[PDB]
């Protein structure tokens, strides 16, 4: 054939794409604060440039529930118990969150990102049946958690509206809010145990703190965080009695994989994977390992496609250290920043298929091509074409645009403009070998 047509359906609609991101919890934006300013400008720009970067348009933040520092811990705005929850809240507000405030800024007022999703991983520990914010234990009051020390869990929402609060004060806007993650995993770090029942309790409460603040911006409440489809699916049957308080369903991709569609109205959003224990590779491709650009690039196809995810996170940016928990390295000692294809693969969606874009029927693909399409909210009509064989000419169509681009990732290309030749509606491209290519069709 005359190369492989593939072609756009926009009265075939499936799920929104609220986008593509990542965090810096845990002192992880500390690392990229201590570099030197063209080290942090090189970090911002390869996570948050829609120009010279992944164009990432979510970022995920801890909200910090350790009494201190050590360690990698987020302090709390709240580090130090009043007692009783009938005692006032003490806030204790440092101007900077564990630096998490000014990637924030940075994200906002640098790049234009506008979805900021704070997440707790735990309530303070004074307001916990274990005293620690640590090794799992409940928030006091739940069902099944009365502590001798009071019902906690107004308090756990007037903390959370507070947090929120800081941040519109330091000119940044929490879209979403979270209150725990992994509740069914005790960690002997940040941690915190509810049951799905105890989720809807909390959100009862939650939802109406919220409702009666003076916040700005009413931010989304998120629920649960859990480290699996599997594990958050099965929460669903309780929150769903809580499903007119709440909008935005959260899972991560260790205990399963993002490989069916979740039984809830409310988007989806893959907030958290990595290869956490592989040791680092920068590369797009070598042989398909778990840390390859490659592989992340198709994880997140299958996240979207087949796990009807509106967002798609990976665990952590940029910090230092050897694993491949992370997309982009910090070498301390010589001040540098490098991304892994992994950064390149997240950007190869993230850079085309903007916050709001709606994904599309597509058809035309076989054998070695798979692909997604996605309808923008300005009438741009991105196509994404992963090719696990040989270069493989592509003409990209409607079943009507004006102009076409075309940008691939592979071994030796970071997003890089490839060439889009233009006739009466139709792009044809050369897909390189192994790669993850994005054509754009554009209105005028
Ligand atoms: C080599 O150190 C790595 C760790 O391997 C890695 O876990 C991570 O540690 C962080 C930590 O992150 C976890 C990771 O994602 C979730 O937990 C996983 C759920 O599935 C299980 O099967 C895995 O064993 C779990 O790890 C969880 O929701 C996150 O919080 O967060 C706390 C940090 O204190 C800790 O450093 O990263 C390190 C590293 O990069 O050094
Ligand atoms: C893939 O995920 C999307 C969400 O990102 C799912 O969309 C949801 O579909 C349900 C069932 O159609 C929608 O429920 C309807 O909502 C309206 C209000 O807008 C309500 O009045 C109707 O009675 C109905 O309950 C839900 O709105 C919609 N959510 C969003 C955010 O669009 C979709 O179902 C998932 N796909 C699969 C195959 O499961």
């Amino acid at each position: 054939q005359a190369g492989t047509t593939l072609t756009v359906d926009l009265s075939t609609t499936y799920q929104r794409i609220d986008g593509f991101g990542t965090s810096e919890a845990f002192q992880r934006a500390v690392q990229m604060s201590r570099l030197p300013e063209e080290g942090q400008r090189r970090a911002l720009d390869v996570l948050f440039s829609t120009t010279n970067g992944a164009g990432l348009s979510i970022l995920r933040n801890g909200i910090g529930s350790s009494p201190d520092m050590s360690s990698d811990h987020m302090v709390s705005i709240a580090p130090k118990s009043p007692g009783s929850p009938n005692n006032p809240l003490i806030y204790s507000w440092d101007g900077s969150d564990n630096k998490q405030l000014w990637v924030s800024q940075e994200a906002v007022h640098t790049y234009g990102v506008k979805t900021i999703y704070a997440d707790a991983w735990s309530a303070p520990g004074y307001m916990k049946t274990n005293g620690n914010d640590a090794n799992g234990g409940t928030l006091c009051g739940l069902s099944g958690a009365q502590c001798a020390s009071g019902d906690w869990r107004q308090a756990y929402a007037d903390y959370l509206t507070k947090y929120v609060e800081f941040y519109q004060e330091s000119n940044v806007t929490v879209t979403h809010l979270g209150f725990i993650n992994a509740p069914e995993l005790t960690t002997s770090y940040a941690s915190m145990r509810f049951s799905a029942s105890q989720a809807a309790e909390f959100i009862r409460i939650l939802y109406p703190t919220i409702q009666k603040s003076n916040l700005t911006y009413k931010p989304t409440i998120a629920c649960c965080d859990a480290e699996g489809w599997n594990s958050q699916a099965g929460m669903l049957g309780a929150l769903s009695s809580v499903n007119s308080m709440f909008g935005l369903v959260t899972a991560h991709a260790y205990t399963s994989q993002p490989g069916f569609s979740m039984n809830t109205p409310h988007p989806v959003w893959m907030t958290a994977a990595a290869d956490l224990q592989g040791a680092w590779t920068s590369a797009w491709y070598s042989y398909g390992g778990a840390g390859e650009g490659w592989t992340w690039a198709n994880n997140v196809y299958n996240a979207i496609v087949n796990g009807n995810a509106s967002a798609y996170l990976y665990w952590i940016g940029a910090q230092t250290g050897n694993t491949n928990s992370h997309m982009v390295h910090i070498d301390a000692n010589a001040g540098t920043v490098e991304p892994s294809k992994r950064l390149w693969a997240l950007g190869q969606w993230s850079r085309f298929v903007r916050p709001g874009a709606r994904r599309v029927a597509v058809s035309g693909a076989s054998g070695s091509l798979r692909t997604a399409a996605f309808r923008n909210e300005d009438g741009s009509v991105a196509v994404v074409v992963i090719n696990s064989g040989g270069d493989a000419a592509v003409n990209v169509r409607l079943a009507q645009p004006a102009s076409a681009k075309a940008w691939a990732t592979d071994n030796s290309r970071a997003i890089e403009e490839i060439q889009a030749s233009f006739a009466d509606g139709v792009a044809t491209v050369n897909v390189p070998s192994r790669s993850m290519t994005t054509v754009v069709l554009y209105p005028a």
